[PDB]
């Protein structure tokens, strides 16, 4: 019940891959999760996140070709988060992030 509570992060998904997706669960705490409608070929979406700060993100989505990826993270910082959905290993769908303190 805030009215000046512009005191929350944003999360911003980018589908930097060779498909479209239609079913992204994202999590950004223990118990803060929501779902995202669709993300075009190389498209992007951003949405509000119900906490002022965040260090983890546990994502779970699926491709056009019914192929399921995750993004298991616990090393976030800062007052925003992005997601670079990309491919690796065999052009299999991974998830990546533009992190900074990752040493």
């Amino acid at each position: 019940g805030a009215q000046d509570g512009k005191e929350t992060t944003t999360i911003r998904l980018i589908n930097q891959t060779y498909f479209n997706v239609k079913n992204i669960k994202v999590t950004w705490n223990d118990g803060k999760e929501q779902t995202v409608n669709t993300l075009g070929s190389h498209d992007s979406i951003d949405f509000s996140s119900d906490a002022g700060s965040v260090y983890k993100m546990d994502v779970t989505g699926t491709t056009q070709s019914g192929e399921k990826f995750t993004g298991h993270f616990k090393g976030l910082v800062g007052k925003d988060t992005r997601v670079f959905i990309e491919l690796d290993e065999n052009a299999d769908v991974q998830v990546f992030i533009p992190q900074g303190e990752i040493d």
